[PDB]
């Protein structure tokens, strides 16, 4: 089929983030685990400017995102103080049923 459009297709969901996790921090985590992150978007408010607690990460493609999502899906996240777990999920985690 035709190329079409693609937004959050080759990206992964990353929640349970700290109130001090910026594009830099997030990028550091992945990079530390030996993962070359493409981009990172921190969902923050307009008035409070506080990060909802999750950010989106882009990658080369879905294929890579998968193998790269299962390699950290459950592993300990570096830097996290004191310490947290790599919280990753499919960008299409809309609803408990879907899975």
């Amino acid at each position: 089929g035709s190329s079409g459009s693609s937004g959050m297709a080759a990206s992964l969901w990353m929640g349970d983030l700290e109130p001090y996790m910026d594009e830099n921090f997030i990028s550091r985590a992945f990079a530390t685990m030996g993962e070359t992150v493409m981009s990172v978007k921190i969902i923050r408010n307009r008035l409070t400017g506080i990060p909802a607690g999750y950010c989106f990460v882009e990658f080369a493609d879905l294929a890579t995102a998968e193998k790269c999502l299962h390699k950290i899906n459950g592993k300990p996240l570096p830097g996290a103080t004191p310490a947290k777990r790599f919280k990753l999920n499919y960008a299409t985690y809309s609803g408990p049923s879907s899975g």
